[PDB]
């Protein structure tokens, strides 16, 4: 693919690239000029030559064509496709340009969080564009920071010597969502595995079965780590990732632990987690009842971390719907009219 997507090359003789916007293992996100649309800035994500990547990227476009066709509006935040074509045996599809992903944004500022405004308003649209694929009888299954991006370029950013980086300032916070090639149907065959570690819910990690109520779990995610800046279950391994749940979020109903065939995690009904050994003495270290996360015990903190509590219920019959989300006193704030 490096042989493809150099600065200066031209896709489907119009997009002339002019930056890359993002890589990965799926492939490689790149600002083109759109020499047929009078110059306009568009993204083209250039696929990776691969069954996997290709059979995700033609689910990905049907998934488009039905969402942009639903909603031309974009009033429900999904990322609008403007077309797709093949470039030396790569599937391309051509984007709206939209801002930096969230991830980019924290990443970017030393890890620092969004402030509580500003993740109010993001929450909103977040559960606002995921609730329309819900209603559309779609999950998501990989939403995470990277696959949240603002809209538009509205920030400043200034070079500060002190710590040698620019900072960039949040004007305003509209959010889409993008990435629709893991987008399942639910009477499509439902994968195993689903959603980067950091996001997975606790049903998908013990092959229970997973629908809409694994994306609430993604979104709970996304938001603690807007409110402080860094993933609250950093981990790479399920055992870790469970046992972090367990410090924050309380046992595991004894249903789930029973009910999985992943019983290499588990002894009797307990999770099989030396607590004592010193990767365990780490998570305690680590991790907190969730509530003491809040870095203020004023009322719109507790508004958020009561919706981040419901979204993290570990049954997924019981977890909030994004539809209830869309209720909770968090937003009442945003809803002010007199
Ligand atoms: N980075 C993207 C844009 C940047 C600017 N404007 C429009 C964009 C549209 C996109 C549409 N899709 C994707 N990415 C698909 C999945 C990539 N994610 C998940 C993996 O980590 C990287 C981000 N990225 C996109």
């Amino acid at each position: 693919m490096h042989l493809i997507c150099q600065s200066g090359d031209v896709l489907s003789a119009r997009y002339e690239i002019v930056d890359t916007l993002g890589e990965g293992a799926f492939g490689k996100v790149v600002e083109c000029i759109d020499h047929k649309a009078g110059g306009r800035h568009v993204a083209v994500k250039i696929v990776k030559n691969v069954d996997r990547y290709c059979e995700a990227a033609r689910s990905e476009i049907q998934v488009l064509e039905h969402l942009n066709t639903t909603d031309p509006n974009s009033t429900f935040r999904c990322v609008q496709m403007l077309e797709w074509f093949e470039h030396h045996g790569h599937i391309c599809i051509v984007f709206e340009l939209l801002g930096l992903s969230t991830y980019d944004f924290i990443k970017e500022n030393g890890f620092l969080p969004f402030r509580l405004d500003h993740i109010r308003k993001m929450a909103y649209q977040i559960c606002k564009s995921v609730n329309f694929l819900h209603s559309n009888k779609l999950t998501h299954t990989d939403l995470k920071p990277e696959n949240i991006l603002f809209v538009q370029s509205d920030y400043t950013e200034a070079y500060n010597p002190k710590i040698k980086r620019d900072e960039r300032t949040l004007i305003n916070p509209d959010i889409k969502v993008v990435d629709f090639g893991s987008a399942t149907y639910d009477d499509e065959h439902h994968s195993t595995l689903v959603s980067t570690r950091h996001y997975r819910a606790p049903e998908v990690i013990l092959a229970l079965g997973w629908s809409q109520p694994c994306d609430v779990w993604s979104i709970g995610c996304i938001l603690i780590e807007y409110y402080l800046g860094f993933t609250v279950f950093p981990t790479h391994d399920s055992k870790e990732h469970l046992a972090m749940m367990e410090r924050i979020l309380g046992p595991l109903p004894k249903h789930m632990i029973q009910k999985t065939r992943k019983r290499k995690y588990f002894h009797h009904d307990r999770l099989d987690w030396d607590e004592h050994s010193s990767a365990g003495r780490y998570v305690s270290r680590a991790c907190k009842p969730l509530k003491e996360f809040m870095l203020s015990q004023d009322v719109e903190h507790e508004r958020l971390f009561d919706l981040i509590q419901k979204m993290l219920e570990y049954d997924p019959a019981k977890r909030i719907t994004l539809r209830e989300a869309l209720k909770h006193p968090f937003f009442d704030l945003l809803k002010k009219s007199i």
